[PDB]
């Protein structure tokens, strides 16, 4: 639907979507714009992902409201609408991580831009794997692991311990670990290892760089003290 | 969509939908629900005036931001896109407004019911009026004026003057008079008169009924606050 409109014109809406709180339109246009073709800029990256995660983050907010409703139940009506929420929830998942893989990720050569995007990989299947059971979860859970590692060992190669995004990366693979694989200890882990060497490398930064990495420090500390 | 559920489910799905916060679920499980034919409870207009208000409310937000930013401006982005949420909140009015006419407002016969639905009616007005311009403002503002007339007097016959819908009827006349009707002090006359007949009559209420008669109240004299 987003074919007739130009990229600029795309863009520049996403920005009043956001400033509207309309996500979901937030998300459209910047689908829209992925489907152009060209690579996004880092502004444009944040914005793709800024729209998705305001969309899935209520998606997710309500499949928990309605599971645990159904749990407490354990008619059709409660485990139906909560499968028609899940279905919505995985439909956005399953878009994100076609635009990523049509054609993202592949034209992504810069350390920023493929970290960014095999982070989102990692977020989106980890989303899918909180609502998976059984074997499917099995292979959900390792395609998870698999991106956010990816994503990891290029962010050791090419991104100081102190950039947003290498933090970022570290603290959702944490969750991973914490909340998906069932592997606290190596959650904490790499909370841990991942506060201690940017500690170590802020004396490197500017005011602002400063600013922005500490902010992420401080949920890698939030999460430390919520998990020991 | 919802011809095939059964009209309980429909109305449990609408409460499940509140909880988990998904108000578009809600409103078109309550379309279904109306659509059945049978009358509502009283539970199920609150059910159904609940999903719309939080639907067009998040509409009217996003339109007034966008209205906003466009006068600042004054490309065709900003223009094109609040029209595209002008459009989905009209819709989103001409559906609720529709669903009065066809045909809630013709079979309620108890002073509760109807006064409930044409003081729906004159909200939903005054929503189009809030986006409208010029002479077709004229007559959708003429629409909502008579919409709450009607319930008013309906309302001053039949109920007493501390009834909660009595009470926020005359509360939504008062705003529909301040911000749609230019009549500043018709809305000012209209809250204190309201204010006064309902505190002369809340030593006949139990205390459960004066907590719900006060809170509405309480609003009564916040907007006189605001307008005095
Ligand atoms: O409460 C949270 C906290 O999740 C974190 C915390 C640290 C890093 C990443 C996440 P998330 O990617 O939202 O799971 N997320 C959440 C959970 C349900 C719906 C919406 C949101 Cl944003
Ligand atoms: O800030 C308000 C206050 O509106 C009142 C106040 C008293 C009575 C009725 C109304 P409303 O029917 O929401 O115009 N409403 C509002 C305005 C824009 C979007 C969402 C909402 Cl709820
Ligand atoms: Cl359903
Ligand atoms: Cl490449
Ligand atoms: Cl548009
Ligand atoms: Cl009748
Ligand atoms: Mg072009
Ligand atoms: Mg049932
Ligand atoms: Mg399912
Ligand atoms: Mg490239
Ligand atoms: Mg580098
Ligand atoms: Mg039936
Ligand atoms: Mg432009
Ligand atoms: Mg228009
Ligand atoms: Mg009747
Ligand atoms: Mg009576």
């Amino acid at each position: 639907a987003m074919g007739s409109m130009e990229r600029a014109s795309l863009i520049q809406k996403a920005k009043l979507a956001e400033q509207a709180e309309r996500y979901e339109d937030m998300a459209a246009f910047m689908k829209g714009a992925v489907e152009k073709g060209e690579e996004l800029s880092c502004e444009e990256r944040n914005l793709l992902s800024v729209a998705y995660k305001n969309v899935v983050g209520g998606q997710r907010a309500a499949w928990r409201v309605l599971s645990s409703i159904e749990q407490k139940s354990n008619g059709p009506e409660v485990r139906e609408y909560r499968e028609k929420v899940e279905t919505e929830l995985q439909g956005v998942c399953d878009t994100v991580l076609g635009l990523l893989d049509s054609h993202l990720i592949k034209e992504a050569g810069d350390a920023e831009s493929r970290v960014f995007y095999l982070k989102m990989k990692g977020d989106y299947y980890r989303y899918l794997a909180e609502v998976a059971t059984g074997d499917d979860k099995k292979r959900i859970i390792d395609s998870a692991r698999s991106a956010y590692q990816e994503a990891m060992d290029i962010s050791k190669k090419e991104m100081p311990p102190t950039n947003p995004i290498r933090l970022g990366l570290a603290l959702n693979f944490s969750v991973f670990h914490y909340e998906i694989a069932n592997s606290p200890e190596e959650a904490i882990s790499l909370a841990k290892t991942t506060f201690d060497e940017a500690m170590a490398d802020l004396h490197t930064l500017s005011e602002d760089s400063y600013k922005d990495s500490t902010l992420i420090m401080q949920l890698l500390r939030d999460n430390l003290t919520l998990w020991t």
